[PDB]
């Protein structure tokens, strides 16, 4: 026997993120780390290091969506539910909206390994990865302007 079971999402209050991918967030009342799933930042660091491209701009764009989002609710997968850092993989969905899929339909972090069981939301990012990467959206921007054989 096996074919659908059903999933449901909480409510949560989020507490306070510190990178484009890791956020902490209060489950349940508690102070948890929640890693976003299948997704993954251009490594970022303090904007005070001279820099002007992509810094302050996904972990911007991740705190402060959380701040304004006055209603942060989280949806977890089947697959497992933590990882060994105790990091919640999860999607997170600020004002009715996957946090994860605006950071990567506007080019602002990459589909992270996807590992089974963990594969509903990943065609989904297939699409706004290639969008992206078809746009030159920030990390794709580089691309710069190449084609014509």
């Amino acid at each position: 026997a096996t074919s659908t079971k059903k999933l449901h999402k909480e409510p949560a209050t989020l507490i306070k993120a510190i990178d484009g991918d890791t956020v902490k967030l209060m489950y349940k009342g508690q102070p948890m780390t929640f890693r976003l799933l299948l997704v993954d930042t251009p490594e970022t660091k303090h904007p005070k290091k001279g820099v002007e491209k992509y810094g302050p701009e996904a972990s911007a764009f991740t705190k402060k969506m959380v701040e304004n989002a006055k209603k942060i609710e989280v949806e977890f997968d089947k697959g497992q539910r933590t990882d060994k850092y105790g990091r919640g993989l999860a999607y997170i969905y600020a004002d009715g909206k996957m946090v994860n899929e605006a950071l990567v339909r506007q080019g602002l972090a990459k589909v992270a390994y996807v590992y089974k069981p963990n594969n509903t939301h990943e065609q989904l990012l297939r699409k706004s990865e290639a969008q992206a990467k078809k746009e030159k959206l920030n990390i794709w921007s580089e691309d710069n302007a190449d084609s014509g054989q």
